[PDB]
């Protein structure tokens, strides 16, 4: 079968149990204050930095070159403006990545590293969960914390350069599912983000304390 087909079904479970922590339903009812989204976006910062250096550096890999969209997909500027607006400028030397979030920054550097073919997983679980979702995430923060409606703090959850959010995951769908890989290769692929998604598990479950 089709590599995004083996994604949506062996990875429902593990999606699933990341989606119901507590931090996610508080966070949909409305009730994160402040301070812990900072920490939250902190975690973001330096997940998606860690992600988009190991997709730039096997921008021309084989097993994942096709998938490279950096002026579409790339998170790390618009994190740099949300922490900017948070934190002021000098933000870098106030903040540090959080213990859970280091472990699965260890990781994307290690995949990226060892095993670039593996790089798809991390991407996959990431940015089409933010494509479809992005929006309706925004809006809630915007109002619990009574966010600027001109974007600031929130500027991760917009994809300016996606016109068609649905669209572009079709095609980034159509890509990955053409990548040439046996069946080994691609259940590998799926247990790893299985292990992504166990990774933001313990990364929300670290914010809820």
């Amino acid at each position: 079968a089709d590599l995004s087909e083996l994604l949506k079904e062996g990875t429902k479970e593990a999606h699933d149990r990341a989606e119901n922590t507590q931090f996610v339903k508080d966070f949909l009812k409305g009730n994160i204050k402040k301070e812990l989204f900072k920490l939250a976006t902190t975690a973001l910062y330096f997940t998606y930095s860690a992600l988009e250096e190991e997709m730039e550096r096997n921008k021309d890999h084989p097993a994942f070159a096709p998938l490279y969209f950096p002026m579409e997909l790339h998170r790390k500027e618009a994190l740099t403006k949300d922490m900017e607006y948070f934190f002021g400028e000098n933000w870098e030397e106030q903040v540090q990545c959080p213990k859970a979030a280091q472990k699965y920054v260890e990781r994307i550097h290690y995949i990226g590293q060892n095993e670039p073919e593996l790089l798809v997983a991390h991407a996959y679980t990431r940015y089409m969960g933010d494509l479809s979702g992005g929006q309706v995430l925004k809006k809630v923060a915007q109002r619990a914390l009574k966010l600027p409606s001109t974007g600031e703090g929130t500027q991760f959850y917009l994809f300016e350069n996606v016109d068609n959010a649905q669209q572009f995951k079709q095609l980034y769908r159509a890509r990955m599912n053409a990548l040439d890989l046996n069946m080994k290769t691609k259940e590998r692929i799926v247990e790893e983000a299985n292990k992504a998604f166990e990774y933001n598990m313990q990364i929300f479950n670290e914010l809820d304390q």
